[PDB]
């Protein structure tokens, strides 16, 4: 059933948000873009560990990254990822 | 404060992993487009009827469903409103046309 496959792809972004690092960095991308400085500042995670979570979000395709000089700025990527996360900031994170 | 953000993001978490299962989600998506009955759930799905009662089961516990009765027909509709919301969401993302 198409309705059937549908779920499960939907089944599958929810598994890959549903990580609570990783999340954190979506949810701070979801009022914008920030620089990896500044993910690091926000986030009481591991600098080494935020790398990492950044590298893992940004092969999956759900945050993509730029540089000006010096800086890294990412944002999200994955539009229905991030229409997904903008619902969720929406309803957890703005108080 | 960064440490409520955290706390707040930890508890999105929550949600979404509770989402985060096949057929359940299945049933989350059926119902966003409004309130089925258990027959036509059990119609719809490749599941059991006794793993989609289970399904359902776990949904109400988490407050994600509610029912109603019409004579012998159950009605299930979605229940959490925060929860609502983000299953629309996917539900237009993934499950719309």
């Amino acid at each position: 059933e198409e309705m059937a496959t549908r779920a499960r792809a939907a089944s599958n972004l929810l598994k890959a948000l549903a990580h609570e690092g990783r999340l954190m960095i979506m949810c701070y991308l979801a009022s914008g873009e920030k620089s990896v400085t500044e993910l690091e500042t926000r986030l009481s995670t591991r600098q080494a560990a935020v790398s990492q979570q950044l590298a893992r979000l940004r092969l999956e395709g759900l945050v993509q990254s730029r540089r000006e000089g010096k800086t890294i700025y990412y944002s999200l990527s994955d539009p229905r990822a991030a229409r997904v996360v903008q619902t969720v900031y929406e309803q957890f994170c703005s108080g």
